[PDB]
């Protein structure tokens, strides 16, 4: 199962990871994509999770586009995990840099509370603009399921954790 990773309440759990990594490690059932409306997997988590899945999960993605259109801001859906996990949630967090409500972050973290536990990255953070601390009390304040955060940056791992309240 999941090792390392420091308590921060009673449901939610942060580790210094690389999600990639730790989904290859531990085969959660759940793995969370930071993801954008197309399931557009160019960059940040979604880059490296589809480059991890030689390109399956893109190709698995844009049948799911071409059938059921774009995600909403704040919305989800479940597709498969491939080498990676059971399922993918491919969760769409606001992307500050696009003009996105950032107030549709709790949105995006209250698809976490359909599974029991989940491999994730903080929402909306990295390349999406939001602030990371933002992103982690969100996350404490919303997420009611068990959630093991994996924080690539070393040095951002180390500033949610020591102003953590
Ligand atoms: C989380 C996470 N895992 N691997 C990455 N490149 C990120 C970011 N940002």
């Amino acid at each position: 199962s999941f090792s390392g990773y420091l308590k921060l309440t009673d449901n939610v759990y942060i580790k210094n990871a690389d999600i990639v990594e730790e989904a290859k490690k531990v085969k959660p059932t759940v793995v969370v994509n930071a993801a954008n409306v197309y399931l557009k997997h160019g960059g940040g988590v979604a880059g490296a999770l589809n480059k991890a899945t030689n390109n399956a999960m893109q190709v698995e993605s844009d049948d799911y586009i071409a059938t059921n259109g774009p995600l909403k801001v704040g919305g989800s859906c479940v597709l498969s995990g491939h080498n990676l996990a059971k399922h993918c949630l491919h969760v769409v967090g606001p992307n500050v840099n696009k003009g996105e409500d950032i107030q549709l972050l709790k949105s995006a973290y209250e698809n976490f509370n359909q599974h029991e536990v989940l491999l994730a990255p903080l929402l909306s953070a990295g390349i999406f603009g939001a602030d990371p601390i933002h992103s982690l009390r969100v996350c404490v304040d919303t997420v009611r399921t068990n959630v093991y955060l994996a924080v690539f940056d070393k040095n951002l791992y180390d500033k949610l954790v020591s102003s953590f309240l």
